[PDB]
């Protein structure tokens, strides 16, 4: 009878992990709980699903983890584990980059800057963010009209099939893992403030000046800015569409 | 004798702000309108919806019964150029969505957003060349730094609707004094408009350049600027800004 934690930030995932579980209640005891943290400044859609908060750093916390669980699942948490946590019981992370490459926040957005490959990572959690030996991982294609919205969503479709393919195995530890042949890149949440506080006076390609615009376009989020003579604040960002073929 | 008005437009609200200030006149001084859409016009039906007909106004057939059966013309937003026999023949005015002599010619509010020079609304005795002729009345519109080619030009329209209420009877009645603008400014082509919607991914220069030439081509759902990438597939590009909260 697996005791597994989740803990997780993103509705979608967690809902698809869950049903994943339940479809596997034929050959597979798993007791779930569902956990969101305390950065989750929006939390219904999760609650919604039954869940309700943890704050991993809280030492309690990690001692009762140990305790009461076989298994942890970070599905998208926006809280580092602890040393104490990662190394006191198996922790797996799933990722929405294609690891060792722009570790750390929203790496489809550093991908569309940098030609890195973007994708879905499962891998054992260490100390270091991102960063334990690979599970597995798959690649998604940025195409030339992709903003951060579109590869954000194919690597969420990915994650998906991975859980499908992949969490009968994951739960029974019934896997080898692989040393990531580099340590990569790291992107902070600094790195990507820094990307949308634009420089109107910066020079560089059309390109690279498109390239920047489209990291930081996502469906509504409000992320990349100027602000003009008067101290006016303006949001920018770019659609695109292909052009029919005829 | 009421006053025989041809207003030539390819622009349906413009053209019904008109006929809207023109019966508010009907009580004091009255005019007989024949409202036509221009042959260049090829999806005319929001025109028709308004009692209009095609003219071609380079027909000769045609501009020989313009000059012999009305006053005036008034030009708002129409997709031809008047001959010269027709504008010698008659009092032709137009209703220009540009701050002459500043950006003359096509799409004004993008050559503006690109240029930084004034944009707004001209109304203009019509000469020869195209937008050059002697002003009789004016008004800038304030480009916005987060404002697209949409939110200059819906400012300017709404300004062209403006000086129809206020200087409407005046127009029709002679009642203004012309002037040469203090020099000739510059004319764009669409020439000029579509070699600023080709992009060239390599040309290099300041961010603030590329979202000002961004700026300049976005315009709601028309498909302006493009890029074509290493495969050959194009895409169009447009900026879609918002005011922080
Ligand atoms: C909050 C925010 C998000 N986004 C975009 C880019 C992101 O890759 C995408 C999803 O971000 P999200 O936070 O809305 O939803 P999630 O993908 O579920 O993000 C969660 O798990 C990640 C692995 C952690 N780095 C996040 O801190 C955590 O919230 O949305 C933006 O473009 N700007 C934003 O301000
Ligand atoms: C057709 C077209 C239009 N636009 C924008 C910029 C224009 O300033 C604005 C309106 O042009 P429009 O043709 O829809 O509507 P109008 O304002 O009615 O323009 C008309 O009077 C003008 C004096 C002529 N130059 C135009 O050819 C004629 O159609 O829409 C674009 O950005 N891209 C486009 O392909
Ligand atoms: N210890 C640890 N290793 C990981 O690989 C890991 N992966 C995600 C990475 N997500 C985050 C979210 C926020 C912050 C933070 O900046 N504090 C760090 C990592 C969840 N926590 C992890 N925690
Ligand atoms: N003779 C003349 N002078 C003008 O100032 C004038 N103004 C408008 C400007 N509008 C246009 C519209 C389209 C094209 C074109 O298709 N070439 C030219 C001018 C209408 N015709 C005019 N015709």
């Amino acid at each position: 009878p697996i005791r597994l934690l989740v803990v997780s930030d993103n509705k979608p995932l967690s809902a698809t992990l869950l049903q994943c579980i339940e479809a596997l209640a034929g050959d597979l005891t798993v007791d779930v709980d569902l956990r969101y943290t305390a950065y989750n400044h929006t939390p219904q859609s999760m609650v919604d699903l039954g869940a309700r908060v943890i704050d991993v750093k809280d030492e309690s916390v990690v001692d009762l983890i140990i305790e009461h669980y076989d298994l942890v699942l970070s599905v998208h948490c926006k809280q580092l584990f602890p040393k104490r946590l990662v190394e006191g019981v198996r922790c797996i992370n799933f990722h929405p980059g294609f690891n060792p490459f722009n570790r750390g926040w929203y790496p489809q957005a550093f991908s569309i800057l940098n030609g890195l490959p973007a994708g879905a990572t499962i891998h054992v959690m260490d100390e270091a963010i991102d960063h334990g030996h690979i599970i597995v991982q798959r690649q998604v294609e940025v195409g030339s009209g992709d903003t951060s919205l579109e590869v954000y969503n194919k690597v969420v479709e990915v994650e998906k099939a991975l859980m499908h393919e992949c969490l009968a195995d994951i739960l029974q530890g019934q896997y080898e893992v692989f040393k990531p042949l580099s340590e990569g890149n790291y992107n902070g949440i600094k790195a990507y403030n820094e990307l949308c506080q634009l420089d109107l006076e910066e020079t560089g390609s059309l390109r690279d000046h498109i390239n920047l615009l489209r990291a930081t376009s996502h469906g509504d989020f409000k992320n990349a800015y100027f602000i003009d003579e008067s101290g006016d604040k303006y949001f920018i960002k770019v659609v695109l569409e292909k052009a029919l073929r005829h």
